[PDB]
């Protein structure tokens, strides 16, 4: 048959080029069978005239995709119906729906309880949609299978979330956390923080990272990895948040003269802690001002003597001496709580 790795020798093929380059490498493995290329060069009615399906899932998938990218636009608006006929598994069409993002495909299988079953390949359709960022397909699955949404999310070690994150699909990420907030912290931690590690490679997907860092445990892990993150992500994020706080504080000591300097919820408070930990971890004179300012908040100051590791105590103070961050120490021992537990 034929095999292409040379991109220039791929866009020269009037037919093959119709297939997304990414797919041709991740699904077709740079090679195309003869019983499949046929379905792309001959007319549509001819391709089906011959179209003999396969027994193994991937067989059909690679085929159905060849017909789609070559005829779907050309009156083959009913290729999903004919497919079902000839011999394409009801689930294979559901995969090509989650991959191509074609709703029309799902619309057909949605007019035949045999849908709340086609869970196929451990919710592979749900996972394929997340990796391709097809939010609309993802939702249709949650619409055609309410009592299953939670298994799809946690399917394969929160795969959906992870695949979404490494591809930069922040919109697929948001929704996923809306579908079940009780799994947020989970998905983020899944597989030793898969999401963050892969959204950070290369040029990186800053939309995912910045979002991900709104999770105290996430920022906790990332901020300590100064080499991998920091100059690129953490630092700009901390500088961007320390300044945002100075603009709600001053904008309170304006509207509510001489009152409180607080963070409403527990979550924003924990963030300040690790945000402060990083500033100290960096050990720098120019960062002294942001440290004092963070400790001025009762939602952070009343979190200075604590520690991430249960059973331990003064972490920040320990970290300060550990690095030799004099000035951060003096600033810390100024807190009564931290003044008590002191040796």
């Amino acid at each position: 048959n034929l095999t292409i790795h040379n991109i220039e020798n791929y866009e020269n093929d009037p037919q093959l080029r119709l297939i997304p380059w990414i797919l041709w490498e991740n699904l077709f493995q740079h090679f195309i069978s003869a019983n499949e290329l046929s379905l792309m060069t001959l007319s549509y009615k001819e391709a089906i005239h011959i179209f003999l399906p396969g027994t193994k899932n991937m067989e059909q998938v690679r085929q159905l995709l060849c017909l789609y990218y070559a005829h779907y636009n050309r009156n083959a608006k009913q290729l999903w119906s004919d497919a079902h006929k000839k011999g394409i598994k009801s689930e294979v069409i559901c995969f090509v729906a989650a991959i191509t993002g074609c709703s029309s495909a799902l619309d057909t299988l949605c007019l035949l309880s045999d849908e709340i079953v086609k869970q196929a390949e451990n919710y592979q359709a749900f996972r394929l949609a997340a990796e391709n960022g097809h939010l609309h397909v993802l939702n249709r699955l949650c619409e055609l299978a309410p009592t299953e949404i939670m298994a799809m999310i946690q399917a394969e070690n929160y795969h959906a979330f992870r695949l979404a994150a490494e591809n930069g699909h922040l919109h697929v990420l948001n929704r996923l956390c809306e579908l079940a907030p009780t799994e947020a912290t989970a998905m983020i931690q899944a597989e030793n923080y898969y999401a963050f590690r892969w959204a950070a490679v290369g040029r990186g997907h800053h939309n995912v990272i910045n979002f991900l860092l709104d999770c105290p445990v996430m920022l906790a892990y990332a901020e300590i990895h100064e080499f991998e993150y920091g100059e690129k992500y953490v630092n700009p994020f901390i500088a961007r948040h320390v300044n945002r706080l100075k603009e709600m504080h001053d904008a309170f000591k304006l509207s509510n003269p001489d009152g409180v300097f607080d963070l409403v919820t527990k979550s924003e408070c924990l963030q300040g802690f690790y945000m402060l930990r990083n500033l100290i971890r960096r050990n720098d004179e120019v960062l002294l001002d942001d440290i004092r300012f963070l400790l001025s908040i009762p939602g952070i100051k009343a979190l200075a003597p604590t520690a991430t590791i249960p059973g331990d105590a003064n972490e920040l103070l320990r970290l300060a001496l550990r690095l030799g961050n004099q000035g951060a120490c003096a600033l810390l021992l100024s807190i009564p709580s931290v003044l008590a537990l002191t040796k």
